[PDB]
């Protein structure tokens, strides 16, 4: 199978906002609007925001999961390529195979699904800092798009879900995502070719 990547805000107005970091030859992560699209460093933090409109429940969680965005790709489960998997670059919680980590939050679950055999990372969601407008959470990419025998060149979507306790779609909304060494020079290229 493969998860929906409808955007859907639901009752509680839920969507993703990102920060404006530029195009400079130096910058470690990068969101393009025209795109809809993260282009960012390989394990560099990635600042993902999440925006609602109303206060979800306690015990409202944010899920991300990888799938690839091609059709013909999209029922292969996005991993780490053989050489990522196995150099021992454990955070001491995820394990080695998943491609997307979340940052400094010790309440972070790693999910290999039973029947899909999916990865996703989870976390509680939890209330703006005081003086803040939304949450943020941290997240990492841990091999690059052009890994061989992994993601091999091939684009990949991050899906995060806003989902109650017991795991039912409360909201949706996703981002395509590049890991590569020059994060402005690559989004500042795609973006012209889009033009
Ligand atoms: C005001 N907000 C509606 C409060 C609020 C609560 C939670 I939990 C998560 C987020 I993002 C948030 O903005
Ligand atoms: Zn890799």
């Amino acid at each position: 199978s493969v998860p929906s990547q409808k955007t859907y805000q639901g009752s509680y107005g839920f969507r993703l906002g990102f920060l404006h970091s530029g195009t400079a030859k130096s910058v470690t992560c990068t969101y393009s609007p025209a795109l809809n699209k993260l282009f960012c460093q390989l394990a560099k933090t990635c600042p993902v925001q999440l925006w609602v409109d109303s206060t979800p429940p306690p015990g409202t969680r944010v899920r991300a999961m990888a799938i690839y965005k091609q059709s013909q790709h999209m029922t292969e489960v996005v991993r780490r390529c053989p050489h990522h998997e196995r150099c021992s670059d454990s955070d001491g919680l995820a394990p080695p195979q998943h491609l997307i980590r979340v940052e400094g939050n010790l309440r972070a679950e790693y999910l290999d699904d039973r029947n899909t055999f999916r990865h996703s990372v989870v976390v509680p969601c939890e209330p703006p800092e005081v003086g803040s407008d939304c949450t943020t959470i941290h997240y990492n990419y841990m091999c690059y798009s052009s890994c061989m025998g992994g993601m091999n060149r091939r684009p990949i979507l991050t899906i995060i879900t806003l989902e109650d306790s017991s795991g039912n779609l409360l909201g949706r909304d996703s981002f395509e995502v590049r890991v590569c060494a020059c994060p402005g020079r690559d989004r500042r290229t795609e973006e012209e070719n889009l033009r």
